[PDB]
């Protein structure tokens, strides 16, 4: 009876009955979101009461609808009218994907931009793209995809290889309306294909490659109870699932002797962002939240044993609805496992003569995800000494165009003839803490380089200085690399032994954050990207970096908005938005399916307990 | 016949009786280093010629000899005698660490220091460290360790839990003379064990772990041949052993189709440095080269399986000398396994209708190394991608001291009265470059962003730049992070089939490099760490980063010496010279043993490929 556990097929269906029955559901309706509410701050009222967020979109163009509903009670809680035009659009339908090709089709426009390059239009695939917000005036208040062709030899062909530029088309998937096409000029199509299971292409497939085999003959070391609740070497989680954000982790909490700890009490990646830097016309738009606007927990792969996870696999199946509220299982959406990782302390002592070492394990929690031509793995890894790691794993094809004749300052070559435009991969994680509860505060920790004089006259000394944010005003932080720059995120009122506050350290990657101009459109909707950490005051309807409503919206939703409150944040229930990102410069190695590339961040104990944490760890 | 097997005993015991032989090895001698020497450039001379590098101590204070003797023709080819008042004293002996606590025990001024404390001497331990350069006028020419001592309540005890603070004394340990003896004043010395063996500290062991066994049936996918030569995966590589660097990886290279590509001619560790930054005149002059000082090879822990290494591991045990020119074998020195390391690429794709997974792997070559209190971990990663990692990994218990009562600025306390001053852990890697040939260059990359305005209306583009490094005096670098800073390694006379010079891009962590001020002996002699990138022409006797010698040398040896030399790096036989290095703000849960905090470093295809190397790999 736990109020974290996964929806159910049951509850999905119940969702569906009382909309209907509530007149909210009729044959004109479509569910855009669906996802359980989190319980309100200060559960102690008895029996939970299991509310579900919807969003209702009308594919006769009627005004959408945010539902509230209780399927405890069986009520609609509350219905609001959407005005989007202001703020902001429902994300992507995944019917509304398969639109863009079939229109384009039997426009005539579309038909003579291909009968100048000599293309059939049965070869054309179109990739359906979120469309954002520029100078387009006729697109506020309409829902809009925009399409850039791929010619696909064959069935089996591999379109990425073959990008058709120059041209480009914007499409109204309400009314059916294609409302613009634009054709700058013919590019030649590179023809080389990129069909990575080709023979012709692999070569022989290498035989040199033994089996590697990971058991666990008495099973794993975490258990499982009431579906999704873990416990494993001291921690405990709950483990949930968003359509819109993916795999969500509740109450992380570690046993510190005979009582329960709290560390985090949820963990998300909020948003995502994809910016591209080519500035051509044709894809000079091109940016995606991938989170935000096409939800990437409802395009989570079936993760196949030997292949996805390798080990001794528990597998979660998490429940999502379909467009008409009937439930879709995602089975084998969630891998579990544990791992070796290595040595976790050793030392071999002369004066004593004892030899010491002990293993390290991690448990991973992970999930795919596939949108277009990418793919995306998410990573969370719990360690034996109380770190907490978060890993994005970048994969799949690279977006592709023609390279121009002469160079490019964007585009890399993959080919002849084929190019990858410049982009980065930048994700939020949202870290609403609770160390040792909720009274919680942030330092920024920098080192401190010391002068050689009195007090230091050999000049070997250093030092570090902690810097308390105070309020939401001045919570706003960038990275420094040179200087060590850290965040501690501590509990003024609970104390080690040492006396002391508790605290965790968060360890960033210090990449390069948003690389667009400040006054772009990319900077305003994706405005979160462009510092590393943010801390706001905790509030239940202050969810996602961006907005509620991502698709389309024009920006300053969100994190600035937010912030702008100048709420306290010392001693206070918090939030940690930490933005990490990928700057990718495609290679010829990326190409023509590209090997993993990874960034992430990870938080680990400082001060925290009283001594180590694994002194009971056995030898084995 | 390979010239890069590792040494045998008979070569030692050969060249023990050649030394003996030639006058040279008498009873009043001892071998302070002996390690083979590495081919010219141009092994193209039939038949091998090992010749061995030794330096030799002389126990009565005659000067000592830097010898190079062929094994192949029983030879000494060169005898130097060395001034070690103007090029820096041999490493420390390991016979000369257990004279420092004999001769202060009977010291009437170390006595009576003790007497003040009431500390009984037969429990009083002394740390024999390096002595440094300072301000101490007779030192200069003479063989001097520092000792600070630990008080052990029992032969199994842990004596860093009860350092005695306020006392150093200065030991000449050819002439068995304490020069000085220090008593600042007494601090109590903390009385809580630091004993992770004891129940009554650990408590309980868990019961819940589990076993993880990881199995290979059908044996390992790499072949050893020749001792020390393995083939994995489209890898070549020959794994030396030195008994200063430790683990040597000679002729990397990556079978490409029907030809061996070089990419790395030597790779090592080729020097370390603890700085501490505690300005007490205890410990301000505390700093130690652990390679360059003590020779880290020569601490190498024999590895046991299940619990240093898992898996199937196939061992290297090499062979060094002791100090009378004794072949000495380090069994189990060298564990060698490869390891599942996820997932390689993967993409799902809608209009082809084919899933693709593959999983990565790597292989891995380490050691462990002691040296007093800590415990260093060198990890070498190869990937089947082509990447190549290093990875150090440092545990142990920390150094501690005295914690003062009203706080430090330079020490955090880990227990009642307990300390643990603030230092770094630097290393410097040394990459003999050979991308595809010896013909190579280094080109520094920076993102570069663009502002909005014609040719980037909308203010998205961005792009990067690569600056040529062409002489020496240009070739000292700095870190940005923020800047997406990396360094690539071209050949420019080979170019893949797009006719762009093959590269690897060197990918750094970008933690802080040397703290200490800029004018104090430490950043002279390890000037090397106080940049993150240097480029050198090779040169055979350019070793060391901080020269041959670094024992009591005054600094300035090494890179900066090199340096100067402002030799032509555009296309030539190059060096690479990359420090990296760990902050370390002890914490309490680093107490009473750490848990293994890591550091290091990568390289990554750039277009050294015609496109993934990986496309031959099978699902399985
Ligand atoms: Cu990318
Ligand atoms: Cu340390
Ligand atoms: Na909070
Ligand atoms: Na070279």
């Amino acid at each position: 009876a736990s109020p974290f556990r996964l929806a159910s097929a049951g509850e999905i269906s119940e969702v569906q009955g009382i909309l209907r029955t509530a007149g909210l559901l009729g044959p004109e309706k479509r569910i855009a979101y669906l996802g359980v509410l989190d319980p309100a701050r200060g559960a102690g009222s008895e029996a939970e009461d299991r509310r579900f967020r919807v969003f209702i979109h009308d594919v006769s163009g009627a005004r959408p609808q945010e539902v509230t509903v209780s399927v405890t009670n069986g009520t609609v809680i509350s219905a609001v009218e959407l005005d989007t035009a202001a703020t902001g659009e429902l994300p992507v339908l995944e019917e509304e994907f398969e639109v863009v090709e079939q229109l384009l089709a039997t426009d005539e426009r579309w038909l003579k931009a291909l009968a100048a390059r000599n293309l059939d239009v049965s070869k054309v695939r179109v990739a359906p793209l979120s469309a954002g917000v520029f100078e387009y005036a006729e697109e506020r208040g309409r829902r809009i995809l925009r399409g850039l062709a791929f010619v696909q030899d064959f069935p089996e062909d591999s379109a990425w290889a073959h990008p058709v530029d120059g041209l480009v088309a914007y499409v109204d998937v309400v009314s059916k309306e294609v409302t613009r096409v634009i054709d700058t000029g013919v590019f030649p199509v590179p023809a080389e294909h990129g069909n990575y299971t080709d023979p012709e292409l692999t070569g022989p497939l290498r035989t040199t490659q033994k089996p590697i085999s990971i058991t666990q003959p008495e099973g794993p070391s975490f258990t499982v109870t009431g579906g999704n609740h873990i416990e494993w070497e001291k921690w405990s989680l709950d483990v949930g699932f968003d359509v819109r954000e993916g795999v969500v982790l509740h109450n992380i909490a570690f046993r510190d002797g005979d009582r329960l700890r709290p560390i985090i009490n949820r963990a998300s990646i909020a948003e995502m962002v994809v910016p591209y830097g080519d500035p051509s016309p044709i894809r000079s738009w091109q940016n995606y939240f991938d989170t935000g606007e096409y939800l990437v927990g409802q395009y989570a792969n079936s993760l196949e044993l030997g292949c996805d996870c390798l080990g001794d696999i528990t597998y979660l199946s998490p429940v999502i609805s379909d467009a008409f509220g009937n439930p879709r299982e995602i089975r084998n959406g969630i891998c579990m496992h544990e791992e070796d990782w290595g040595i976790l302390a050793k030392h071999s002592d002369l004066w004593s003569g004892i030899n010491y070492t002990r293993r390290n394990r991690r448990m991973v929690i992970s999930f795919f995800t596939t949108i277009g031509n990418y793919d995306y793995g998410f990573y969370w890894y719990l360690y034996l000494d109380g770190t907490i790691e978060f890993e994005a794993k970048a994969t799949g094809v690279v977006f592709t165009s023609a390279f121009p004749e002469g160079g490019s300052d964007n585009i890399s070559q993959l080919a002849p003839g084929l190019g990858a435009p410049f982009h980065q991969h930048i994700f939020s994680a949202r870290l609403d803490m609770a160390i040792d509860g909720f009274t919680n505060r942030v330092e920024e920790e920098d080192v401190v380089r010391q002068t050689m004089g009195p007090g230091n006259e050999r000049g070997n000394a250093f030092s570090r200085k902690r810097t308390v944010l105070t309020r939401e005003s001045e919570a706003v932080r960038e990275a420094d690399a040179r200087t060590g720059r850290t965040w501690i995120i501590s509990n003024p009122e609970s104390k080690n032994r040492l006396n002391e506050p508790v605290g965790y350290k968060l360890h960033a990657h210090n990449q390069p954050t948003l690389l667009a101009d400040p006054g772009s459109s990319i900077a305003r909707r994706a405005a979160f990207a462009t510092k590393d950490l943010w801390v706001t005051r905790y509030a239940d309807d202050e969810r996602y970096p961006t907005g509620d409503f991502v698709n389309q919206h024009s920006g300053g939703a969100g994190l600035p908005s937010y912030i702008a409150q100048d709420r306290d944040i010392d001693g206070q229930d918090i939030v940690v938005w930490h933005t990490f990102g990928l700057t990718h410069f495609p290679r010829v190695e990326d190409w023509p399916i590209m090997p993993v590339d990874t960034v992430g961040f990870k938080l680990r104990p400082e001060g925290f307990f009283d001594r180590s944490p694994v002194l009971d760890v056995p030898a084995n």
